[PDB]
């Protein structure tokens, strides 16, 4: 119906002003573009110049996402050019604001919307998706959008943004990516009264119908695209996130980045710290502020790391303590202890702490991990206590956004006199102490892990993702940190290098999957690096010029 | 492009206004969020998102983005807020957009025909995907109103112009064709700009230029028909007049900068005459300027005078012009071309006013506040009701302000401007906007299958514009109908021009309608969504 | 979505092996065709060779129509190459046999099917037709397929075949042609019991629903395509055909070829005969065998011609007699005479004849016209009587099919010793007499009239078609007979020349329409011949080669 030449109308093939003169003439585009032939380089520079003239992150978001619908290769190029700056525009924290502020005007689909009203008919919706070879699905129900809570269908930006990073960071083919928003209602009263809300006007269905709908989705996706289709859950509520991971992980190819990706990036930072503090693992003691999704994810992966290094499971668990909103998790406390928290709930020490500071002084941890999301609870006295107890205290302030962090880099470095090994969830710039020393703290961003893991799983035709895959990814991340970087105080490789980092993780994870009988792509490649690098999708333009050539044309017909 | 055509095609796409049944039957279920909206709701969302934006440029970018997604929604939004949005989608915002942002292409915006394509223009015209073009707007970017030579960075102008063809007069958008002709630019900044989107050469001013324009006119009419309306916009003055003269009897063509300007200015003068009722033979017009606008307006004034019973010669004798080189008089120092000769019969303009004693002064100089307090007072001295038109744009280049005009004449002046002014005993001054004329004229010409456009058409359009003023409006000193009513005004102008065309044997659409009002109103394009629901029904109830 | 290159898959644009090497490479067809580049000339010769190895007319039909669905321009080239021989294959009498024998396997739509079950929803069916600029519609309900009777939806082929002749003969653009079959049931008992019948299993609806459906169709077509859209009715039952022509001719742009085309082609033949027999019109006497729809249509057009040449209507009517299955139409006879027959019913002569031979001897006509559909009733005694009464007797045997014709050409020329001016509606070949003289009999084929009339009406944006248009067409046809042809007693131009003949008719009719204020296309062309010839559709392939060229030979 859309009248015009398909190759310029389709964002997947469209090159815009980068179509060559001969391409334009042969493909019937001559006159439909201005009389200037550009390269992708020039198009990209025009974009970057224009973006600088816009004020709010939201204006930027609207501009850059517009390009995804016009010229796909230009879009990914622009993103890759300025990846560190643009990742928080296209994804968290900007993405979640955009729908609520602006909404959207549709032309091309953004992804699949599956509502509770569609129960019994989900396969029909999946069959409406235009692409036939989906390899990566990211799904949300919008209940727990990181930093915003329940946005209902206004969270469908989150899977879209996530998959932009799958492609930009690890070269997963954009045409094989499928964002999905599950709409079972919203408990956000403001949205239910909003005439411009784009979802169902009902509270969240929490009946068996909810579970049945998620089941129907999983079956429909894998019926169409295959049982090895990667399905990643994102921004579900805590109960749902954990139980769906448990329900599906041995039946489908699935992971939850909020739980498992978090665990791996955190662990990687701790393994980097161990490069400085090389004392035996038997002497480490980890104290968490918080006992929620992040704490449990991280702690369970620390235990697997410790078990690999000679400790028994039970002994490893005894080196991890947690302190939540109600205090120290000890056996027989008043506050509730769920089954996930039970292995880290130990017999009370002689003195029972009231405050986190008291807990530090009594337990004497080597490491504190802040995942409470409740502001500056790593107080000056907590930080000082850590530096008094340990020569090189490990302090991870992972809560986001910056306002919710347990402390700043500034506080950490200054109050420990440059001795702390520090990492954060939110971005902090260099810290100069008065004695001249400069510290560059790392950010434990989930983007270090999920692109590379996803690529490896897909390329290996892997069918289930064990926690041990995330342990391997954590080790592969840390293995890329140079000596010079560690000396600067970095516990993570630079974010600017995310493309190279992701590919290197994919190679290591691919080696692991083949070595542990988790791959099904045979023949098995002899050189895993070559295998991965040859399959990554490239943002450079292809030639679309028809092949025109003379035949020899040297006897005539009778 | 993989997906459902009806959704991907902006001409048919309804977005969230696709109904539940439409979505299911057409295979769209799940490709849109689970909310059924109306066009009304989509429009309200857009208006909110726009009111939460500040930069005219950023508004332009956002609005024009809608055109490439959902055509009906785009035009709905324009129509809803037409007075405020016309300055965004057209002059003066549109000229700024390209130079500052450029464009990222997906869908074609229109045709680009370069001097490098000489000999091959027909193949370019044949690449345009629409088969039934009725309205072409063409520029070479040489004289963008307010900005000068922007070369290819002025394709935005035809685009925005044709948006107003549709929004104001209901000309079908699929039958509109914007055209930019690129023969180079003399803008040195552009020639050194790596982001410039045109040919890196000075303007070709050889015979090759004339030949390319000829080739263009032939190619367009070869494909689409000899009656295809071709409107010239933002050419340099020499080229504008000479091309109008060259093509007007050979093709269906007009130049809005010359003829539209003339008509809208005349309409204002006619509205003033209704209030003043000064005997036409006692009128004397003094122009500040003797360029394109002046010659255009003067020629139409003469035609108006002649139809009322003056001879051409005596009508011309009532018009004087005063340019940058002083008064235009026979045997002066400065150059007097043959276009100026009819109006060539004091060292400052103030002196000119005092020695000639005009009833009307028309400011088309583009050179700032040359209607000084002195000039105004001297007009108010000579005349009971002075006519002062300060047409130069933008606001800062105007000959005087509205407040200045009324204050210094004790509210006795009949005043109009090219640039906008708020109410100033309250006087509500009118803005002589070209949008009053071109949409209605273009619609009438198209619906009538007219083949050539006489100057009398623009005279008729001027009278039809003035006739829509109410007595109340005239008593407030308003010389132009409210811009908010541009749709109604444009249709009314179209009806009057349609009647004129049939009566003077310039229409070729037969049979001829008995009721021209109905004829025009039934043919205007509508931005309301249509039903796309397949027709499903049971049959009545086999060896 | 049919995967591949649209230009190749679409029969309208497809050139097959005539795609040039450069076209194939640039359009992404290289390797999808054999490595040989042919011209349309070679493709046509291959077809013609293959056709000769087909035996039955049915087999030839299936083969040639297959090409329509593959390569439209090749199809029309082929039809034009061998037009005289192929018109009887693509149209009557072969076409009606095809569905009954074979049915059809559908891919592309052949045309629109509108059933009585679709009443109230006809517009949505018309909206499903993929072409947006239809100028020519041919519609049937399948009730009276010429020579075959009620075939129901198995008469789908007739509108298809007719429109093929619109294109091939007059250059009406094929994408602007729309065949339509109205299915309201069938009275054919054989079809009702046929598990392979492709229509509704019911008797024909003869209620108000039938009339309402036809009205809904007319409105739906003109609502979509415009009030000037030409709608031609074909192979309706006689009475339905007549009443619908009356109902719609002043409201829509419509004609019925069975009524009006027939009358025009018959008249043309008679006008040709009159050029040979200089006798003044007032001395002609015409006797019809039959007094039905064909007799009345022809007679009414003869009268219009006679009135134009100085006779009063009443006096013109007095020159025409009719003899039906009950005998001569005379005032006061026992057998009913209906109101339409009354103008040609006269006071009985001295003797009332019992047989047609007796009627010939008693009335002594100059001309007999057979339209009884009852077999060989122009007996040798009838023929000999005509040749003893008249030096040059005019004998038209127009009944169909051939078995029902009143006599053969052989019979007519031999028994009149070569003196008769003869025409039939059947394909009789040349007749050689013993003295060596060869006679080529005229065929009153409607294809002489309908293509040229259709083209003129469309090109002029004509809105209604008067009977006077068919009179003009008849004169325009006869005007093309050369002096040499007139001497040899040819009453029609050669069928081989049908393209040229049709265009010449269209030019004359266009002139007529403009001169009588029946055209609405303005500006009016000064030169009507040029106007028409520049607008006829051509079967020559166009170039589909993209335009590739160098530009004349940048800040960093
Ligand atoms: N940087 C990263 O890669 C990353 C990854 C995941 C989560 N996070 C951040 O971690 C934080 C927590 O996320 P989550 O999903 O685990 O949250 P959660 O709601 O699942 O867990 C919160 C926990 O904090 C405890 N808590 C709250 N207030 C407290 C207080 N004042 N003192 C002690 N404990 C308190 C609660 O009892 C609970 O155990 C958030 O800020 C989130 O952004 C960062
Ligand atoms: N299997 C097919 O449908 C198909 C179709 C055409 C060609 N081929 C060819 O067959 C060979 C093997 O086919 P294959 O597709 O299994 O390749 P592969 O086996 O090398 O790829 C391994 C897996 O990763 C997927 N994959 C590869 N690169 C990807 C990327 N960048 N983003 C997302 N997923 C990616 C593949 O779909 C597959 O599941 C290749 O030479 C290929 O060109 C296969
Ligand atoms: N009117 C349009 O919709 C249209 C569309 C595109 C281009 N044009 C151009 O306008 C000029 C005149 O075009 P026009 O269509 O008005 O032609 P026209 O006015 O010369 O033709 C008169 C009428 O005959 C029809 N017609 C012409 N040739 C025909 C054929 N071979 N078969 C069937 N119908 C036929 C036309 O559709 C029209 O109704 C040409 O230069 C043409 O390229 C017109
Ligand atoms: N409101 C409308 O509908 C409308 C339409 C067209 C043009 N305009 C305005 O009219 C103005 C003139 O446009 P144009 O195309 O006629 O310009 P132009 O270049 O064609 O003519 C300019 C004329 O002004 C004279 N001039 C310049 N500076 C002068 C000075 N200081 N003193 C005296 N004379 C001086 C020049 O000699 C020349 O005769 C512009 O500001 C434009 O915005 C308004
Ligand atoms: N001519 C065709 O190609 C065509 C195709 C399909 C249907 N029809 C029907 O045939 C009849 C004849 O219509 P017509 O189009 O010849 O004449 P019209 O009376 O409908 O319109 C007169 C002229 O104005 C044009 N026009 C009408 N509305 C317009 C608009 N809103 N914007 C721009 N141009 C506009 C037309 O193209 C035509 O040139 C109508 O009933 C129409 O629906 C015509
Ligand atoms: N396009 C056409 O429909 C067309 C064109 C030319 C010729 N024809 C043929 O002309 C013939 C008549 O068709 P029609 O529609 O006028 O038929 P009809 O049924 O309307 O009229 C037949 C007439 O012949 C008379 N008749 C029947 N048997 C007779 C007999 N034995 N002796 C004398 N008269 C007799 C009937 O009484 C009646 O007057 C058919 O063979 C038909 O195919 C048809
Ligand atoms: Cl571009
Ligand atoms: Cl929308
Ligand atoms: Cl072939
Ligand atoms: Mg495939
Ligand atoms: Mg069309």
């Amino acid at each position: 119906k859309e009248k015009g030449k398909p190759l310029m109308l389709n964002p997947r093939t469209n090159k815009g002003m980068a179509f060559t003169l001969q391409e334009r003439q042969m493909l019937g585009l001559q006159g439909l573009l201005p009389p200037k032939i550009e390269t992708q380089d020039i198009q990209a520079l025009r974009f970057h110049r224009n973006l600088k003239k816009m004020t709010s992150p939201l204006e930027k978001y609207i501009y850059i996402m517009g390009i995804q619908e016009r010229n796909e290769k230009l879009f990914y190029r622009i993103l890759q050019d300025d990846i560190e700056s643009l990742m928080p525009i296209v994804y968290t924290p900007t993405v979640g604001l955009a729908c609520s502020q602006y909404g959207h005007i549709f032309r091309r689909p953004k992804g699949l919307f599956i509502s509770i009203s569609d129960r019994g008919h989900v396969r029909s919706i999946v069959d409406n998706w235009p692409e036939n070879h989906v390899k990566a699905v990211v799904v949300t129900d919008g209940e727990r959008i990181l930093g915003l809570g329940d946005l209902g269908v206004y969270g469908m930006g989150i899977p879209v943004g996530k998959l932009c990073l799958y492609t930009a960071c690890a070269g997963i083919r954009p045409d094989r990516c499928l964002p999905v928003c599950i709409d079972v209602g919203t408990d956000n009263i403001a949205l239910l009264k909003d005439p411009f809300y784009m979802g169902l006007y009902q509270k969240r269905d929490r009946t068996q119908q909810y579970d049945d709908l998620i089941d129907e989705f999983m079956k429909a996706i894998t019926d169409r695209y295959g049982r090895n289709t990667l399905i990643q859950f994102e921004d579900f509520g805590n109960h749902n996130a954990f139980r769906f991971l448990r329900k599906y992980r041995e039946k489908y190819c699935t992971f939850n980045d909020d739980i498992q990706g978090t665990a791996a990036v955190a662990l990687a930072g701790l393994l980097a710290a161990q490069k400085v503090i090389s004392k035996p693992i038997s002497e480490h003691k980890i104290l968490f502020l918080g006992a929620g999704e992040a704490a449990l994810g991280i702690a369970n992966l620390i235990v697997m790391s410790m078990v690999e290094n000679g400790l028994s499971e039970q002994e490893a668990q005894k080196k991890i303590w947690m302190f939540d909103k109600y205090g120290l998790l000890v056996k027989g406390r008043k506050a509730k202890i769920d089954s996930y928290q039970e292995p880290f709930t130990h017999s009370a020490p002689e003195s029972i702490p009231d405050t986190f500071e008291d807990a530090v002084n009594i337990l004497k941890p080597s490491t504190i991990i802040g995942v409470a999301g409740a502001g500056r609870l790593f107080t000056p006295d907590v930080i000082r206590a850590m530096a008094s107890i340990n020569e090189r205290p490990v302090i991870f302030a992972l809560s986001n956004p910056t306002a919710q962090a347990e402390c700043t880099a500034e506080e950490a470095y200054t109050l420990t006199e440059g001795r702390c090994l520090f990492a954060s969830g939110s971005p902090f710039g260099p810290v100069k102490l008065t004695d001249g020393r400069v510290f560059t703290p790392g950010q434990g961003n989930n983007v270090y892990i999920f692109p590379g893991v996803a690529l490896a799983v897909i390329l290996c035709n892997t069918r289930h993702i064990s926690d041990s895959v995330f342990l391997e990814a954590a080790k592969a991340l840390t293995s890329q940190l140079t000596d010079e970087e560690l000396a600067q105080g970095r516990l993570y490789p630079p974010l600017a290098n995310i493309q190279e980092v992701s590919i290197n993780i994919a190679i290591k994870v691919t080696e692991y999957l083949y070595a542990n009988k988790m791959a099904f792509r045979y023949p098995e490649p002899e050189d895993k690096a070559k295998y991965v690098k040859e399959r990554t999708w490239r943002s450079e333009y292809d030639s679309l010029l028809p092949d025109v050539y003379e035949w020899p044309e040297s006897s005539s017909p009778p």
